[PDB]
């Protein structure tokens, strides 16, 4: 009636047993009360669904097909289930707690069609685009990872077929803020996103964290703490224009930190990025006219012994930043590269920092590499030409055909 | 009594009919209970006014003249009324919804003295400065644009004399966060602002979005999604010092993206800016000692046919970034310029990217322009001198008097 | 029972008299109900404690030793007690208000062991790290500063032995957001912080604002408004790796704006920084491999007469940015330096902007200084060598041994 709901004060269902059913029942009530689209200049204002702190099992997928639905909690509730599951089991009764908390949605769905494994599915076809759905300040917990045939401990596979929030349909002005996501194969997957804001979340110990799929425009991913798994994405986007990725602190152990396919006229600037593997920032498949500026890159070795010898399958010639596209701008970045000579792959290679594999007119200027071994600060493959490379390394450190690229060596000594 | 109010649980008035009267009545109650300024080290702590999701007509301006008032909702509620009003009317009954939603304040005021058309007016004279008023997570909707004599469709004029929030008086530590503003001639106009934060709002389809007027200090405009109209401002400030404009995604179709008059010692950095017209970033009237860094600029052509041939009246010689002032710093920006040779104005002109019209000592370094036609990457008018221009174009691309400016051409080939 | 508490609806104690006792009593209730760590895949989800707007005296320290506790209010409640206490006392009855407001915690504790003076202490030993505690949108007010033997007015000393929030123990995924802190000797002191976010706070008129002590990793300090006192820190961190400090607007009058000791592989970029003293950004004691990029620095003279002739004890040879460490990256910064020749200390010195006191391999490029007098844009002490200094000043403006540093002078005339 006033469009405000509390999942613990809804007469149908029990949010401890199946919060999915409770929230779907609330959505049915909202639709039943908000049937008319144009009464007194309104009629479908949406609603807010509140999750007090608590442990809520979700056994039924929530389907969101209305605009202006806010689902909110009172705690992102993150704790490192990765650490706990790797603590010897005999010690567990002495730990102060074992599980995540906050306003906690435990995803008890089977694997899927990865969409069928999503705790929250936002889907609606026809017009207009579903708009201004808000997810705020709650926890989504996939609980366990499971055996995947790799022979790794089940809890270290980053595999369970669960998604936190999956948006399947064209959307406008969505927000995901202050969330906690933990132990999900995919935290947050949003297709066809316009003017989306993913802001100030904690998205960690998920196989993949943020994936923007299909296409999108004018969106932003800001002020997030992000940590993925070795076969997955930390931040991924495809066929986006005008995307802004800034003020994120991305820590291990994603396959990459930022991965673009067909992303144009976007900006990946002023992020702190830390990886245990090469291929931290990948601009692929005609990723063009992007600004990659004033980021702090750190690549070093996994120190945590349960994941020692786990990697993303990419060798040190890959580059920390790899670009396949035209007319990008790579300006003012810092690269710390820490590798041991005896584990450089392939054997005896000179690791590369910035690699230009294809495209023309890439402008690379004023980048500082600090490395414990010799590196190729910039490697321009013969398939990329007419690039401009300034103050990003000495002549030895910039491997490039001087006949078809403009190179200025950083002054030395 | 506990200083928490809900507009749907206030005995006087009806928030569906006139939420303005309801909120003014609440403000009167707060003042009546909080009369003494110094009882037990306190006495005027303010209050919070909650707007549940719903459609609320405002027929009376809300006057806020107390410090520490928070007005909060549960949904920014944006949908594109611009798209809807341009969809053929016969199809409207098949649309899933027609209007914005969330915690929605429908501004049913007549035009004004633009202040008289504001849904919320913050005004108080005397001392100290009104402080720490907070606007959070609600929607302000001006409902319709109206005929303005231009012969454009009424809904495409961006003209109705309505303002969302107008702050007339000197203020300190104000916040506007998580808001939605739609279909207002002016979304948000704040005069005399100290240490203001305008953060993570969605401010779109308004004639002008953010205007900081009169003067101010130490303020910031961060993480906003902003889109204005062709005669208005996206982000505007005058006589501000120490302003930080960062992490915004500004999309069309403002006259400009960022417009400064007499703004000094401020920073416009790490924004994504997209316009359909020249004059995207304007530093005017002694705008000096500002940093304009690592922004992504895109200028291209309006693709949406209802606005085809609508422009901001400025030609391609204007520049994407135009500077009239001293000692600014323009560093690490990316400029994508997309124009068709046959529509360049004036006929046969070479479009300019960065223009220095007046002032001395401007430092312009390491800027990358990508353009489908030849451009003047930097044009230094004779009225601007003693500038330093580095790695922002070849010699041909930097039009400047070498006798009185320090120029280093980007190395070529 | 639903884990949601309101301090004005708790039967034990009176939050006006001692909110500390009320909140401790709530914490005891949470622990009593949440005793089991593993019941139905949960058991200790934590809770949320709500503070409506009001004036609450705290006479007992709150001890937080549970994970996933959120303490939230409805107003940051800042007003300038500094201005008020310096307004002649006869005029106070004509001021509209005298005190801060919002959801206000008045810290009525004696001085301490500074931890004993903290309104909120977060402490817990053993495993795992206390996690995902959230502080949101309330005000913490230390009420008065006191005589410190300096002979300054008591209210201008920035000394009272009070701390707002003190985190003593190893912590993960903490958040401090939307807070107001005022008139505390230390606003916010967090030891041993992993993946912490201090975001969008107003932390002003405190002796020191933000201190990250002991060690930490992967944390961020973003979008804050910060102003400290002349013997204290605005933003301080020690032994942190992977720290991101961005989008902050730091205004006077801290001893410094950003101070690092033993901080590595971190980023201080895209902040607006204003000081009345030298030594604005200090990288000390092996602060290495940090990016300091696209910041706007302003150093000028204190204009406010109650603090005229108060300073941080550092002379103009200190530098605005001082670096003692290896392999840092200083890129794209703007420095406005405003000093009067007659007050330069020591007499007749040429003030320095960037100083390299020790370490090797620092990369300093494309920095713009604007100064009303001649300055040493970069001073490389003999104890720092093998640095690279590009486009940060003419030859005269870069004081450095050319035999052991790579220098390119900014082109002139």
């Amino acid at each position: 009636s006033n469009n405000r709901y509390d999942v613990t004060e809804w007469p149908a269902g029990n949010p401890a047993k199946d919060i999915g059913e409770v929230i779907n029942s609330i959505i049915a009530d909202i639709k039943a009360r908000q049937g008319a689209a144009d009464v007194d200049d309104g009629g479908k204002p949406g609603a807010v669904i509140y999750l007090p702190p608590g442990d809520y099992h979700l056994r039924t997928q929530v389907l969101i097909d209305i605009s202006f639905l806010r689902i909110e909690g009172s705690g992102h509730g993150f704790t490192s289930s990765s650490i706990r599951f790797n603590v010897p089991e005999e010690e567990w009764p002495d730990l102060h707690e074992l599980w995540p908390g906050g306003s906690r949605v435990i995803v008890d769905l089977p694997a899927g069609d990865s969409a069928a494994g999503a705790a929250f599915l936002v889907a609606r076809e026809g017009s207009p685009r579903i708009s201004s759905v808000e997810f705020s300040n709650f926890c989504i917990d996939g609980l366990h990872f499971t055996a995947d045939g790799s022979g790794r401990h089940p809890e270290n596979t980053y595999a369970n077929g669960k998604t936190g929030i999956h948006v399947a349909s064209a959307n406008d002005s969505f927000r995901v803020t202050d969330m906690g996501f933990v132990y999900l194969e995919n935290a947050l997957t949003i297709h066809k996103a316009d003017a989306l804001s993913i802001h100030h979340n904690f998205i960690a110990e998920c196989g993949s964290c943020i994936e923007l799929r299909g296409w999108g425009q004018a969106s932003k991913i800001t002020d997030n703490l992000v940590g993925a798994g070795p076969r997955g994405h930390s931040i991924y986007a495809e066929n986006h224009g005008g995307l802004l990725v800034t003020a994120n602190n991305v820590f291990p152990r994603g396959a990459s930190s930022v991965h673009f396919k067909g992303v144009t006229r976007s900006s990946v600037t002023n992020n702190r990025l830390h990886a245990f593997y090469p291929g931290m920032v990948r601009l692929e498949e005609n990723s063009s006219e992007n600004l990659v500026a004033t980021n702090h890159f750190l690549r070093d070795h996994e120190p945590w012994t349960p994941f020692f010898g786990v990697d993303n399958g990419l060798d040190d010639l890959t580059g920390l930043l790899s670009i396949s596209g035209n007319n990008n701008s790579v300006i003012g970045n810092h690269f710390s590269e820490v590798v041991d000579a005896n584990e450089i792959r392939p054997e005896g290679a000179t690791p590369v920092i910035i690699r230009l594999t294809a495209g023309t007119g890439n402008f690379v200027s004023t980048n500082h590499v600090v490395s414990n071994v010799d590196t190729q600060h910039v490697l321009v493959d013969p398939g990329s030409a007419r690039n401009t490379i300034l103050d990003s390394g000495s002549d030895t450190q910039v491997v490039a055909d001087r006949a078809v690229n403009a190179i200025r060596a950083t002054p030395t000594v």
